[PDB]
């Protein structure tokens, strides 16, 4: 029972929450156990009861609370975003279970390792080349099952990938300038061709394990740094083949991108020839860079 009108929301437009609505009856949520806040909501454990046994551990999504009817679309109309996020690469929803009280949820897998950033930046891990070039993989065959979809991320970087206790990634979203394509950066245009620069960025974060992009630089003003003919460093251990894919993310043309179907082809090759053999350490020179 909120006291704020909400079917006067989208009707022709967020009426597709209902036949995702799971109710209360057979979702459990633990407010004491809160796994993190990220900055417009809080996230805490949950469990779900599917159907008449089948218990599942989840992370349920809420907002603060009366900002008005706006927010609350905002809040809806995304998480139906991930409703046909059918990938196993792709971070997807549970349902929407609606008690109307002051806050709805979104129910989400839960993610036992967290985020892929602070995952790798882990010392306590030890990933070698191949698994570090996998989680890469999977994230290409996420991104290029958003591709197909027309969906444009936006903003995908190490910190906005989750990764779950088979060790599957689950791209998703939690300015980023240093991640940003040239084009993007002079005139805010997001693309496709935009998310694989941002792509290319985010395996050189994977072969770093996790170092900041372009520490030393002003950020923003990465568009003259780039401009003066600048791109990252290939990391230490990441293959040649690697950092020549990820030069081609980061093609002046954005049309001479690779698309990520192709992404998804070159690194599956390149992953296929290691073993787990080579060990990936930190840099002296990246660590405790912020
Ligand atoms: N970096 C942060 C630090 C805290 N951590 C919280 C956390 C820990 C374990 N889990 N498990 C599950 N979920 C946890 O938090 C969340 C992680 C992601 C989301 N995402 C959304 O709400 N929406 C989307 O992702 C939309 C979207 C989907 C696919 C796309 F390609 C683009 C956008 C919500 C969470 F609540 C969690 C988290 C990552």
């Amino acid at each position: 029972t909120v006291h704020i009108d909400l079917s006067a929301l989208n009707p022709e437009l967020v009426q597709a929450v209902q036949h995702v609505v799971i109710g209360p009856s057979s979702l459990i949520v633990h407010f004491n156990e809160v796994i993190g806040r990220g900055h417009f909501g809080c996230v805490y454990h949950g469990t779900l009861l599917d159907n008449d046994g089948k218990k599942i551990h989840c992370a349920v999504k809420s907002l603060n609370r009366i900002t008005d009817i706006g927010e609350v679309s905002q809040f809806l109309t995304e998480g139906i975003i991930m409703k046909d996020f059918s990938h196993p690469n792709v971070l997807s929803l549970l349902g929407i279970c609606l008690r109307s009280e002051g806050s709805p949820l979104v129910v989400l897998p839960y993610m036992k390792h967290g985020d892929l950033r602070n995952f790798i930046r882990n010392e306590t891990h030890n990933p070698t080349v191949k698994d570090l070039i996998g989680f890469g993989l999977q994230v290409a065959k996420g991104m290029k099952f958003l591709a197909s979809k027309k969906f444009v991320h936006r903003d995908l970087a190490a910190r906005n990938c989750m990764l779950d206790e088979k060790f599957t990634v689950k791209v998703a979203d939690f300015l980023p300038v240093k991640w940003m394509a040239l084009e993007s950066l002079q005139t805010q245009k997001f693309t496709t061709k935009s998310d694989v620069w941002s792509f290319g960025v985010l395996l050189w974060e994977l072969m770093t394990r996790g170092a900041p992009p372009y520490p030393d630089v002003n950020t923003f003003d990465i568009t003259v740094y780039l401009l003066q003919g600048r791109r990252l460093l290939q990391p230490e251990y990441c293959p040649d083949p690697l950092y020549e894919v990820m030069l081609k993310c980061w093609h002046p043309k954005a049309e001479m991108r690779p698309s990520f179907s192709e992404l998804v082809s070159r690194i599956s090759a390149i992953f296929s020839t290691f073993i787990g053999e080579h060990y990936v350490h930190v840099n002296a020179t990246y660590v405790n860079v912020k």
